[PDB]
């Protein structure tokens, strides 16, 4: 058909006080609308795949080293396997800031190689770089240590710090990243028409909670 | 006088190994109680704070969000520790307290005592600002069921911080047993008396030279 952007949605829930009946209803949400995925925080992943059992098509998402990617390796890459024994099928990882913006790129390719590892064959991974802390320089930096280390997915932002994804940044990573890893858009897509913009400058997957509303203005929009 | 009850605290995510370098020199020099960073930085810490063994290595376990498994508090508590820590923040899962999952709350922080224990304090952050006026009194009494050393307000990234109500309802809880620590909010000498009179421990701040030259 004429693919419905569902497809690309990360249905996203992470805030700190979330209960078992709002991810219950993230869960059937994204059985109705076939959603990417859900991604919920690590405490939650037994129940989605539970809850989800039965839509393959639909991943489990959670978050490593979230929201702050300022934890050790080795945490990382434990928390990485952890999820993946509770059933995650995808994981989102946060870059350590910190030592990108100092130049330690050994230990940023470090870090992100131990979660790849640990997900090697049993989990896609998306390497969150949070643009709004980065410079020009050091975003492009952060996507080749993420193509380097062989993970799966760039994503611009986690949503909990100054900013959310811009069409530039997105362009910005497409182009080093090339066709070989995706791009995903996250933080500040709100409506329909952020998550196209995104996915015009090279968006391949978009992390939203809106993604209802973003659907709902699919359907609508070839509406009488 | 009041410089030996401040972790002298910086958890921002883009935290440079220069302002890590910063933050124990002037730990050292007004002798605060701690330095509290991100566990990556913990060894470094350490290294910095060798010949100074009156100020301690304070980290961060499964924070802020708590919304992790217990078996990575744990190994992050146990990895934080081998990297040289000596006190651990914690923060509860919240969710599951919400959902008056008082078995899992405790189990989660049961988990990180058990892997601090003899080795390091274990403060459990219990995020005032998104808790009801039962929940605080519930997330305290299970950090004194599953061996807690101290409660802790806020993490600094949510709804807001410490306040002096809250403080001598913790302090009400735990008795004299643990330690209470304000976090958040506080920036002068006023508010870190304010909280201490409530019944505060332990302060967790980011200007804490600015809070002891106002006694000084």
């Amino acid at each position: 058909m004429s693919r419905s952007i569902a497809q690309m949605i990360d249905h996203t829930l992470l805030k700190p006080n979330t209960t078992e009946d709002q991810i219950v209803k993230l869960c059937e949400e994204a059985k109705e609308y076939s959603f990417a995925s859900v991604c919920v925080n690590p405490t939650w992943v037994a129940l989605a795949a539970q809850l989800l059992k039965d839509a393959p098509d639909v991943k489990v998402c959670t978050v490593i080293g979230f929201p702050l990617g300022a934890t050790t390796p080795e945490v990382k890459a434990f928390e990485t396997t952890n999820a993946i024994e509770n059933g995650a099928t995808e994981v989102d990882m946060v870059i350590n800031i910190g030592a990108l913006k100092d130049k330690q790129y050994e230990l940023v390719g470090r870090d992100i190689q131990a979660v790849v590892k640990a997900a090697e064959g049993k989990a896609l991974t998306k390497v969150i770089i949070e643009t709004s802390l980065l410079t020009e320089e050091e975003k492009k930096a952060a996507c080749e240590l993420a193509v380097k280390a062989g993970a799966d997915f760039v994503k611009t932002s986690t949503g909990f710090s100054g900013g959310g994804a811009t069409a530039e940044d997105i362009a910005l990573m497409r182009k080093v990243v090339g066709p070989n890893l995706g791009v995903k858009a996250s933080g500040g897509v709100r409506d329909l028409s952020d998550a196209k913009a995104m996915i015009d400058a090279g968006a391949t997957r978009i992390g939203a909670s809106a993604g209802v509303a973003i659907v709902n203005g699919e359907r609508s929009e070839g509406s009488y």
